[PDB]
């Protein structure tokens, strides 16, 4: 980490020197604007102890400077007694903190920490949601069954109340949960992906609900749940049928009263999360086994969008093949520019009882082992039919 | 939001109640100590606002309790003038900051908002990192090459310089490049995963290093990039190979001085960041044909790892599919737990040349497929 100090006063400024080069952290010094300006331009910093008071230009002006070019760069205001008003005018100009000319060396080390630590968390911040959106992707609905589901999902998003997403697997049901949150009022807020099935349910509700300190065997301290973390946000619990009938209840609860007990909890929390379900079951089987509580059924039933399969919508098979093989075509180096003519007759002539996700799988293979411009009737032989 | 005043001045505490009121923040109070103790009790506070002097407590006593019973809770701690000694001691004890009585209205607004922010920041980065850990796959290393190939890892990941890992396509690259972190000294720093060829080239430069204003067309702001956001951490480029040759002469400097500019940059930026990188294809070729630098070649390839084929550990491949078909499985909630006789045996002569990923792909789809409770011989030849 790089920290520039500009200060004139030779006492404070030192002072700061000295803590910053006890703490291991590489620093740069000016005494005035025009030799801050001249370093603001040839290095990126990570700190900038800037006091609004220098003899040649106005302190306001440099950080306005920064601010402008490098908002990821924290700055620290330093003002004398009595100034208040323009540290405070300088925070509202973007300062994160500011120190007051002189003071304990112990408040010089609080401040800095304090703004080192949201240099920390933002830049974990911003990695974590730039990595995330490599892996944005951009839907097709050109069949005439999805294109209406697409209008409904236009219709519900906007509601508070749950909804049920069913079809075979490999449908697109994670597809349509997202788009309703995308197209919702929340679709700022996060959006959870949970995949019941997969997820142990041993380990579910501790992760689900969160839990206090020795609510079970292990839990050391205490943890957040997903239902607080993604407060405001969606919900989106896959395979909603494999809930434990204890999970359901609980599950039940928050869609009515929107309030839970952390594992091993007390007090009553309170959250606004908008809960979106699928399966690829038969639910009303398993309500009638005695597997799946009617009642829960009943609510998340309300809403209820049901997506056909692929066979069924053969509008889609095509653009969605397309739109694979440029995606693969991408992802693995290749000149794959479309399919044969005859290529696209077995596409639309297969059954696709995997659906979309193996109408994906057979196109990535089928890309990965190209050799030409295009894919031959043949290149998706050895693939499916 | 839940926000606890506890201030006995009524004054201040009105001050308090009215900026929270300005925000549209639920706002409960108490006047002593006790009373404080009973609400902290019955509800959980995101923030609380806590006087240190108090008729009956001592505020540092209430701070030791909150920090302890719900370390989620933000605590800002109130003080009088002058008394700035008894406020550090109390962040110094976990109190996030604290303000002085009295203040400028705009003054708690500040103090607050910092406090908002960072209560926002710690629970998006937990939720996304959690979304993250849920993603974890386990990794298979039966065959004795994967077996000695994780026992050269463990000595390199211990090493700072790069690692230039080298295979077909499928082979595991990625996973090996994430092991190498698992097992380094920053393990707990971030690990960045880019696929230079999935991403178009004018895109990718600029999110790996960065941009100046003006860098290109619109580019009305600087960035950040990839290299900067994984300091201190590892950074994995796949596809190698496809770095433009400026891209190349930049990631040289780096490995050579922990020093590059920005696209378009003049502002020096310094980090400190392992490179791993992977490629399937032949960079002394490359090279030759002055589509790659020699001298990042040799500098990549310092210390290189080649991962072989499928073909070449058969003793993966059981292993490997059984995993699979567990994780499809239960993905989808199905009842197939196992593979035929006959299965197994075609899992092992067929030659995998799309390797691990092939394999994954060709079990998921068996997985879809089924309707049993095991995958026949029939149902994988028609997909091999
Ligand atoms: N309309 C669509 N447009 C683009 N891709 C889609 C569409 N529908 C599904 N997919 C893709 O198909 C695969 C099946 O996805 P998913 O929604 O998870 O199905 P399901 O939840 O029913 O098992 C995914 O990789 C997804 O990105
Ligand atoms: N040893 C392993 N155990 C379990 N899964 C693996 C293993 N090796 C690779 N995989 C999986 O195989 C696929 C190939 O992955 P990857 O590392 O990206 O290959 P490469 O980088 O060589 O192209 C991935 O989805 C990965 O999770
Ligand atoms: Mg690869």
């Amino acid at each position: 980490m790089n920290v520039l100090v500009i200060e004139d006063d030779k006492v404070f400024r030192g002072l700061l020197e000295e803590y910053l080069s006890m703490k291991g952290i590489k620093v740069e010094s000016a005494e005035r604007g025009k030799e801050a300006y001249k370093l603001l331009s040839e290095k990126h910093f990570n700190v900038v102890l800037l006091d609004l008071l220098l003899p040649d230009v106005n302190g306001l002006e440099i950080l306005k400077w920064i601010k402008e070019r490098s908002p990821e760069t924290e700055v620290i205001v330093i003002t004398g007694h009595g100034t208040i008003k323009t540290a405070v005018e300088a925070m509202k100009m973007g300062a994160y903190d500011f120190l007051t000319k002189p003071c304990m060396l112990e408040e010089i080390e609080l401040t800095i920490n304090k703004a080192i630590e949201h240099r920390k968390l933002r830049k974990e911040n911003e990695l974590l949601r730039r990595e995330k959106d490599l892996k944005e992707e951009e839907y097709v609905f050109e069949s005439p069954k999805m294109k209406e589901i697409l209008e409904k999902i236009k219709k519900i998003s906007c509601a508070e109340c749950p909804v049920l997403i069913t079809g075979e697997s490999g449908v697109g049901k994670e597809v349509v949960a997202r788009l309703i949150h995308k197209l919702s009022d929340r679709s700022k807020e996060p959006f959870v992906a949970l995949n019941v099935a997969s997820i142990p349910r041993d380990i579910f509700e501790a992760e689900l609900f969160g839990y206090e300190k020795g609510a079970f065997t292990g839990a050391v301290s205490s943890k957040e749940g997903f239902f607080e973390l993604a407060d405001g946000g969606t919900l989106f619990l896959d395979e909603i049928g494999e809930l434990s009938l204890e999970a359901q209840a609980k599950l039940l609860r928050v869609i009515e009263s929107g309030k839970f007990y952390r594992l091993g909890g007390r007090k009553e929390i309170e959250v606004n999360v908008r809960i979106l379900a699928a399966t690829n079951r038969n639910i009303k089987e398993l309500v009638k086994e005695g597997k799946f509580r009617e009642d829960l059924y009943y609510r998340l039933g309300v809403i209820e969008i049901e997506i056909p399969p692929l066979r069924e919508r053969k509008e889609d098979i095509i653009p969605l093949a397309n739109h694979f093989l440029k995606k693969f075509s991408r992802k693995y180096a290749k000149e794959v520019e479309g399919f044969t003519k005859s290529a696209q007759e077995l596409l639309l002539s297969y059954p696709w009882y995997g659906n979309v996700r193996e109408l994906k799988n057979v196109i990535e293979r089928a890309v990965l082992f190209s050799e030409g411009k295009f894919i031959d009737r043949g290149e998706l032989s050895c693939l499916v039919n």
